[PDB]
C-alpha cells in the first residue's frame, strides 16, 4: 500500500470510493477501491479465481489495518460517462448490441460458476478504446436496475436478477433514458407495474405470496412495448422482453441470450472516447 501513489479520486459507491493509482514498483496504472471482516475474505478471494475478458479483473487484496483494499485492472471509462457523452447524437446500434453480447459473455461465464454481480448499472461497466466492455464491482444506491422479485423480498433470488438489470440497461443504451428511474423501494416497482403490467398468477405464479407483494397494488395494463425502446428493431425488442420477464424462472438467462436472432450480425466495433 505504500507501494502506490494516489493519482486521482475517479469514483465512489456505497461501501467504496475508488482512486486511479500507479504502482510505485511496476509502474503499472491500477483502480484502487478503499472500503471500511471474515467471511468477505474468502468471498473477495473467490472473486480472484474469475478470469474472463468481460470481467474487469481483481488483481490484489490487501488488508491493512483494517481498511480492505482491493486493486482492480485500470480501464479509462465507465458506461454512464459513455452515454451521458453520447446524449445527442446516440450510441450506434452495433455498438449498443456488441456491447449487450460481450456482457451477457460475462454474465454466462460468472453464472456458470455460481457467481452473481447483483448491482448491475452503468457505473460498474467500464469501456476500452478497442471496442471491450466489462463488467466491475461485483456485489456481496440507485434501484433502478433491481429485478422486482427482490423489490418483492425473495431472499434467495438467482442469476436471473442480473439479466434484469441488463435490460435496463439495454433499453437506456437504446433509448438516452433510464427505463425505471425509480425515487423509492415502491416507486421502483409501480414505475415497472406501470410499463410492464401489475404482476400476477397468471403472468408470474407464486408472485401474490411474496414477502412484500400486497394484494392492494394497484392493478395496470401492460403497456404496448413498442412504446418502451423506440425506434429498436423488433429482433431486439424480442430479446429485451424476454429479459424483463416478470417470473425469473421463465425470465431468458445469459447463455440463451447469446443464440437470440438479435446476435446473427454481432461485430465489433469501437466507440470515439474522449479520455
Ligand atoms: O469517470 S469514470 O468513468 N468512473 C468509473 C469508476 C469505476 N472504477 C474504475 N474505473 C476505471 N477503471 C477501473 C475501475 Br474498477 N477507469 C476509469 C478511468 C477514468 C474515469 C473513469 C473510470
Amino acid at each position: 500500500m505504500e507501494n502506490f501513489q494516489k493519482v486521482e479520486k475517479i469514483g465512489e459507491g456505497t461501501y467504496g470510493v475508488v482512486y486511479k493509482a500507479r504502482n510505485k514498483l511496476t509502474g503499472e496504472v491500477v483502480a484502487l477501491k478503499k472500503i471500511r471482516p471474515s467471511t468477505a475474505i474468502r468471498e473477495i478471494s473467490l472473486l480472484k479465481e474469475l478470469n474472463h475478458p468481460n470481467i474487469v479483473k481483481l488483481l490484489d487484496v490487501i488488508h491493512t489495518e483494517n481498511k480492505l483494499y482491493l486493486v482492480f485492472e485500470f480501464l479509462h471509462q465507465d458506461l454512464k460517462k459513455f452515454m451521458d457523452a453520447s446524449a445527442l447524437t446516440g450510441i450506434p446500434l452495433p455498438l449498443i448490441k456488441s456491447y449487450l453480447f460481450q456482457l451477457l459473455q460475462g454474465l454466462a461465464f460468472c453464472h456458470s460458476h455460481r457467481v452473481l454481480h447483483r448491482d448491475l448499472k452503468p457505473q460498474n461497466l467500464l469501456i476500452n478504446t478497442e471496442g471491450a466492455i466489462k463488467l466491475a464491482d461485483f456485489g456481496l444506491v440507485t434501484l433502478w436496475y433491481r429485478a422486482p422479485e427482490i423489490l418483492l423480498g425473495c431472499k434467495y433470488y438467482s442469476t436471473a436478477v442480473d439479466i434484469w438489470s441488463l435490460g435496463c440497461i439495454f433499453a437506456e443504451m437504446v433509448t438516452r433514458r433510464a427505463l425505471f428511474p425509480g425515487d423509492s423501494e415502491i416507486d421502483q416497482l409501480f414505475r415497472i407495474f406501470r410499463t410492464l403490467g401489475t404482476p400476477d398468477e397468471v403472468v408470474w405464479p407464486g408472485v401474490t405470496s411474496m414477502p412484500d407483494y400486497k394484494p392492494s397494488f394497484p392493478k395496470w395494463a401492460r403497456q404496448d412495448f413498442s412504446k418502451v425502446v423506440p425506434p429498436l428493431d423488433e429482433d431486439g425488442r424480442s430479446l429485451l422482453s424476454q429479459m424483463l420477464h416478470y417470473d425469473p424462472n421463465k425470465r431468458i438467462s445469459a447463455k440463451a441470450a447469446l443464440a437470440h436472432p438479435f446476435f446473427q450480425d454481432v461485430t465489433k466495433p469501437v466507440p470515439h472516447l474522449r479520455l
